[PDB]
């Protein structure tokens, strides 16, 4: 278990080594707006994915970074968001752990 795919349609995103540890911890457990959960885990990187719109940094969880959506580049799912506009790093993944499914390389 050390690559994490689309649970939808199994596209390649992320993997294992690329957790970042933000604020101290790769998981984030965080509300939207329309009181959605999300368990919430930081990649520094990821493919496969397909960005959509303009950066915004309206309700942004992670200070100092503008989101834009991030879907699977093959089924459309949502899996999270690509961060960017900040510090240290300037940019990172938010992908939602339970859309994805992790396995072998
Ligand atoms: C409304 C935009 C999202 C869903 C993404 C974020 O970082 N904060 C949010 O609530
Ligand atoms: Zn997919």
């Amino acid at each position: 278990a050390s690559i994490f795919r689309c649970r939808q349609c199994g596209q390649t995103i992320s993997r294992r080594d690329w957790l970042l540890p933000m604020g101290g911890d790769h998981e984030h457990v965080v509300f939207n707006p329309a009181g959605m959960i999300f368990r919430v885990w930081c990649f520094s990187l990821a493919q496969g994915l397909r960005l959509i719109g303009a950066p915004s940094g309206e309700f942004s969880w992670f200070k100092g970074y503008d989101w834009t959506i991030a879907l699977c580049g093959q089924c459309g799912s949502h899996l999270g968001w690509h961060y960017e506009g900040g510090s240290q790093p300037q940019t990172f993944f938010g992908l939602i752990k339970d859309r994805l499914a992790e396995g072998p390389a």
